[PDB]
């Protein structure tokens, strides 16, 4: 089991970490969601689906910088909504194919009422997402750590 970003940056068998740079809606009104769809940015696959079934969760999701101070967050993992920053490990998604399959995570970030002005700075770390991979075959328990960075400023109008 291993993962890659949309630009080919890989985290190999055994886990590790990678940077993910995301374009963000430059203007987000109070009452609207800023959507960070990681399903188009992170892809994983099973290296031995002939024998092994891989299990994949979002173990933890943390917010940083302007996302932590200016937004109220929800994470969707495989269609189910949870608080972000996260309070528990998600249920497992099965990876049973060698074909790249999106990691089904998306952040929905709505501005808090105190938000206004440049709410997310360009180049800043906005989130760290820990993917945890196990299987039905051995004791492998690996972390794939995704550091999410904003490619641009995001303003909440005042
Ligand atoms: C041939 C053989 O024994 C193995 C091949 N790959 C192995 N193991 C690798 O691939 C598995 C399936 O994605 C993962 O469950 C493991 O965690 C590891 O990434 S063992």
């Amino acid at each position: 089991f291993a993962c890659k970003t949309a630009n080919g940056t890989a985290i190999p068998i055994g886990g590790g970490s990678a940077n993910v740079y995301v374009n963000l809606a430059p203007v987000v009104n109070v009452g609207q969601n800023l959507v960070v769809d990681l399903s188009t940015q992170i892809f994983c696959h099973n290296d031995y689906p002939e024998t092994i079934t891989d299990y994949v969760t979002l173990q933890r999701g943390s917010a940083y910088g302007g996302v932590l101070s200016n937004f109220s967050g929800t994470v969707k993992y495989s269609g189910s909504s949870y608080p972000f920053p996260t309070t528990s490990e998600t249920p497992r998604v099965v990876y049973n194919s060698r074909t790249d399959k999106p990691w089904p995570v998306a952040l929905y970030l709505t501005p808090v009422s105190s938000a206004g002005g440049v709410a997310i700075k360009a180049g800043s770390l906005i989130a760290v997402l820990i993917l945890r991979q196990t299987n039905n075959y051995n004791s492998d328990d690996f972390q794939f750590v995704w550091n999410i960075y904003a490619n641009n400023d995001v303003v909440v109008p005042t």
